[PDB]
């Protein structure tokens, strides 16, 4: 029985629930996640900008069955072309636009990795991506507006690929945690 969450602590309660077992429903964990209405002040400790690029604030360790993080997106700040290392990708606007752009996997043969489409994110709406359907961009456009955004993966992760949109030639990154918990982690 899926409840919409009343704030952000419930909707965390919610998602403890649903990773309780081994597997994922995909869409229902989408739908909560659309269904929570962002409060910023409820993820106010969480949105912590640096003027130079986005950073990634966890605010949940799901019992290790996923990370629960905000991302905080400064003015053309953006990310690299990346995969998500196997695991599951839910990205809820919490505050402004991201625009998505997404990709396939490149094959051997060096090329300019072409965009399928692209699509803007708006607030409280809910995305979600996995390696078997492609490999996707996200930034922020905006001049004027920062954009905060909620993301989940399941299993966690803390390493993946960026991709050279002139090759498709990838990289392995190690993501790491701008704050932890509300707390900043230098
Ligand atoms: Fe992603």
């Amino acid at each position: 029985e899926l409840l919409k969450p009343r704030t952000l602590a419930d909707l965390i309660r919610i998602l403890h629930e649903l990773f309780a077992g081994d597997e994922v429903n995909v869409e229902e964990v989408q739908a909560v996640l659309e269904a929570y209405e962002s409060n910023p002040a409820e993820w106010a400790l969480y949105a912590k900008f640096d003027q130079y690029r986005y950073t990634r604030n966890l605010v949940d360790q799901g019992n290790g069955k996923f990370n629960l993080m905000i991302l905080c997106w400064g003015e053309g700040h953006g990310s690299s072309i990346h995969d998500h290392t196997d695991s599951h990708c839910f990205l809820k606007l919490l505050q402004g636009n991201l625009k998505e752009t997404l990709f396939d996997w490149p094959d051997k043969k060096s090329n300019e990795m072409i965009k399928k489409s692209e699509r803007t994110l708006r607030e409280n709406q809910c995305a979600y991506i996995n390696d078997s359907i492609g490999l996707h961009r996200v930034e922020n456009v905006s001049h004027t507006e920062p954009a905060v955004s909620l993301h989940l993966y399941s299993p966690p992760f803390d390493t993946c690929h960026a991709f050279d949109q002139r090759t498709g030639h990838k990289n392995k990154v190690t993501m790491t945690f701008h704050s932890k918990f509300g707390i900043r982690t230098p």
